[PDB]
């Protein structure tokens, strides 16, 4: 797609630091950008829309390479329209925004300049940041995660999108999703079917992968770290089912492991830990700050702070594992005592850092889930298991709980705020800001 400059496009500051060995840390300006998906998309020489609701211009779009000539993505009006508005540090994005029209939620991404993505290569580094989730019930996920995505975009390989990251282009994870609506500088109308329970989604017939470390998704009850491997580290274009993840009938596609090698501290049996109130060891009705690194050997350290006092991951013994490190010994663990093989047929952490040595880049987004309901992250999953499976209760949530229409229509006020990221080597964020 190309851009089209009908509604302007400002992207909110962002700052953020970056911390030296030598204990110093030196204050960043960025700003963060809608993706794509998001965006009124419509015709290079009109207003006529090239997408609506949750189908596609059979005119302007009768194929994926002629959608992509004759259509534009337009600029965001972030705060009225998107719910998204910045201070300084911090980031907060609402779950429903009415305007002329209703949103839901948004997918961002760290810029490090206006039409450039910010790289990050977690290798050797750690990655701190705030976050309020207090006012995120059951069926929400406010999520702070990496993705192997290009700097720009994707214009460098893909000259039929000149959008790029300016507009928020570009974007693949561990799900290969089919949802997009352009991936590769082409429009995914070919095989487009509309979702039957969202009026502004569907699914195509191409996805877009690439590895993903989901630092945090989480809610006021629950909580997950989670690697993902690829057999390809960066993006690549699936083809239908091939694709696997949420948007294909097989979860289990041909590159990207959907599932991940996860760490929820409730689904592992500390269900006293992360929760609202008094009687949790982080009060999630209260900002928290979260720590996560990344050291040499592949294996991923977690420790957390509130009101000055700190907690590593608490300990969990899962089958033969025992300890609070994620590390091959875990997640093989995991498989052993849950089930399943995904992670490890996929590479497990050898694969994931693959991905971890180069650069990725930084996301932030709040979601329901048409798919799940977000019962995988807060409830018990599936919904007919009990506490005696293991591994099948991840939080205390009803699973009749998230419901999508339910959620936005109960709480529309929903909302997450990320704020004072800090990134450098393993050892260095807690130091004074610059
Ligand atoms: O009996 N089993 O073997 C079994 C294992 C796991 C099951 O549910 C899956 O649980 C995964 C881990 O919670 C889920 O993966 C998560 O999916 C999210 C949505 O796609 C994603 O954002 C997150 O990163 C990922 O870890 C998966 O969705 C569940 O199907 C069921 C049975
Ligand atoms: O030793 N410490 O590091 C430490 C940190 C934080 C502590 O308490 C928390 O302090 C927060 C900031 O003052 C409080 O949050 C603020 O509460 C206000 C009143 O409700 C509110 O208006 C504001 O928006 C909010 O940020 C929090 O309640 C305290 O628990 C203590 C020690
Ligand atoms: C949960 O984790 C905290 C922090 O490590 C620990 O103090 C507490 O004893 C744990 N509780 C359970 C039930 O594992
Ligand atoms: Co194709
Ligand atoms: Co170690």
């Amino acid at each position: 797609q190309s851009a089209c400059t009908l509604q302007s496009e400002t992207h909110p500051p962002l700052t953020w630091q970056k911390c030296s060995s030598g204990g110093t840390c030196t204050q960043q300006t960025g700003s963060v950008v809608i993706d794509a998906n998001w965006r009124w998309t419509h015709a290079t020489n009109s207003s006529t829309n090239c997408y609506d609701g949750n189908t596609w211009s059979s005119t302007l779009c009768p194929d994926n390479e002629t959608c992509a000539k004759n259509c534009c993505l337009d600029g965001a009006a972030y705060a009225s329209t998107y719910g998204v508005t910045t201070s300084g540090n911090s980031l907060s994005i609402d779950f429903v925004t009415q305007s002329a029209q209703k949103n839901v939620g948004a997918r961002l991404y760290l810029m490090a300049s206006d039409t450039t993505y910010q790289e990050f290569t977690l290798l050797g580094n750690e990655f701190s940041f705030d976050v309020d989730v207090s006012q995120l019930p059951c069926g929400l996920n406010g999520a702070l995660y990496f993705v192997s995505m290009d700097a720009d975009g994707g214009v460098s390989k893909y000259p039929t999108n000149t959008a790029g990251a300016k507009y928020g282009t570009g974007y693949c994870d561990s799900q290969c999703p089919r949802d997009l609506k352009f991936i590769n500088g082409q429009a995914n109308v070919e095989g487009w079917e509309p979702s039957s329970n969202n009026a502004n989604t569907g699914i195509g017939g191409h996805g877009s992968c690439c590895s993903q470390m989901d630092i945090w998704e989480a809610n006021s009850i629950s909580e997950a770290l989670t690697p993902h491997p690829c057999t390809t580290v960066g993006q690549e274009i699936c083809e239908g089912d091939g694709c696997g993840g949420t948007y294909s009938d097989n979860r289990y596609g041909g590159t990207c492991d959907p599932d991940g090698c996860d760490w929820n501290p409730y689904r592992l049996g500390n269900t006293s830990f992360y929760g609202p109130g008094s009687s949790f060891t982080l009060d999630t009705t209260k900002k928290l700050t979260v720590v996560t690194q990344f050291e040499t050997s592949g294996a991923i350290n977690r420790y957390y702070v509130q009101n000055g006092v700190t907690f590593q991951q608490p300990n969990a013994e899962l089958g033969s594992y025992s300890g609070n490190e994620l590390n091959d010994d875990y997640c093989t663990a995991e498989e052993a005592e849950f089930g399943g093989s995904s992670f490890s047929d996929k590479g497990g952490l050898t694969q994931f850092k693959k991905a971890t040595s180069g650069g990725m880049v930084l996301v932030m987004s709040l979601w329901d889930d048409y798919y799940a309901n977000m019962l995988w992250l807060d409830s018990t999953y599936p919904t007919n298991e009990t506490s005696s499976t293991p591994g099948a209760v991840r939080g205390s949530c009803s699973t009749s709980s998230g419901v999508p229409a339910q959620v936005e229509s109960q709480s529309p006020n929903a909302k997450v705020t990320f704020s004072n990221i800090k990134f450098g080597p393993i050892g260095s964020t807690g130091n004074p800001s610059g």
